């Protein structure tokens, strides 16, 4: 029987000033890269969503710390946030479980992240350094570059 | 009398007492806050000996950086202080070099606690200290404000 290998890609996200997303005291920051400076490995796996339109990108779960840590987006305003959860069963969750922590990826060698719980509103680091990961619905630091290890 | 000196490195990083661990950036030493996501740079140290040492001066030492490829001096480069700086050297032969030749290397280690003192054999007086200020390079200072930018914590690898 025919299954799926469901193996996270396993990669570190830079912005276009050349910062890199790491993680300070369980929260995720966008720091200028450096030699010493030991980037936040994200894990990543396709989890389809039965509404989406044939336009979307590809829907994903984003996990940090071995995958141990899962980004969501929900709610006044929308915000970014970090739930101990293993990755993989995330990933065996019930749709309308999974869907806070889903995000479309559209990819030149650029990449954005748009919230699947929130359409309009997209992953984004500060023009500033050491500031928290965040969601915007206003647009230029929504490109990120991930780079695999 | 020729003290014993060594050929087998001790490997650690170094941290203040101030939250700042020490690495290498551009070539210069530095002190950034100690974090998770940092790779802290690992020091190569090696017991030495200095027969003009008086009695009251700590451990008589040479420290490298980069696997052993640097080592640590402090001399006055006109200039009116002595500053801390790295000469690209191998630490096995800056080991095996003659009294006046290692003597700007070495830094007497003096340790209290947990904690250690770093000084200046070359320019008695001058320590290795951080500044109060994260991503600033590592210096030599004869005065201070704060004890816990002038004491370290040597921490294995």
């Amino acid at each position: 029987p025919k299954v799926k290998n469901l193996n996270p890609k396993k990669f570190s996200i830079h912005d276009q000033d050349h910062k890199v997303l790491v993680l300070d005291s369980g929260n995720l920051i966008a720091v200028p890269d450096k030699n010493y400076i030991r980037p936040e490995i994200f894990f990543a796996l396709a989890s389809s969503l039965s509404s989406a339109s044939a336009e979307k990108g590809s829907p994903i779960l984003l996990g940090v710390s071995k995958g141990e840590f899962c980004l969501y987006c929900d709610k006044s305003h929308p915000s970014l946030q970090l739930k101990k959860e293993k990755l993989m069963k995330l990933a065996a969750q019930k749709e309308s479980a999974r869907r806070p922590f889903i995000f479309y990826r559209a990819q030149g060698s650029w990449n954005m992240l748009e919230s699947a719980a929130h359409p309009g509103w997209f992953i984004c680091t500060s023009c500033n350094c050491n500031e928290p990961v965040g969601v915007t619905d206003k647009f230029k630091h929504i490109e990120f570059s991930f780079q695999p290890v």
